[PDB]
């Protein structure tokens, strides 16, 4: 559970945007649309993909971000929040800055 909680910590660490998904999830591939669209390739996790380890995954994400919902996004190692929540960094434009601060790729 602790080493569980280390592996994401090093997993938004080592990627300039991370988005913990679910394949079926609307909210998630309109996430992944908008980063397509502004040229970053995230590291995407599926947790519908990740069988019994999926709701394990997601239990460390609620304790670390208060989010029980997918997409969970992370970017520069720091949450953002669901797909809403980046769309309004986007609209404020908040967003583009943050994921050069990133130094997101592509
Ligand atoms: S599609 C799966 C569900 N996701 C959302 O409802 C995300 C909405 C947010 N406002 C956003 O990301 O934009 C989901 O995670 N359902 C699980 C549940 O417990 O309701």
């Amino acid at each position: 559970g602790s080493r569980l909680e280390d592996a994401v910590k090093k997993t938004v660490a080592e990627n300039p945007v991370v988005v913990y998904s679910k394949t079926w999830c609307s909210y998630s591939s309109e996430v992944k649309s908008l980063f397509k669209r502004l040229n970053v390739d995230p590291l995407v996790v599926e947790l519908d993909e990740l069988g019994a380890q999926g709701p394990q995954i997601q239990k460390v994400l609620e304790r670390l971000t208060g989010q029980h919902t997918v997409p969970n996004v992370f970017i520069g190692g720091k949450h953002i929040g669901g797909c809403t929540d980046t769309v309004k960094l986007y609209r404020k434009g908040e967003l583009e800055p943050l994921l050069s601060e990133a130094n997101a790729k592509k």
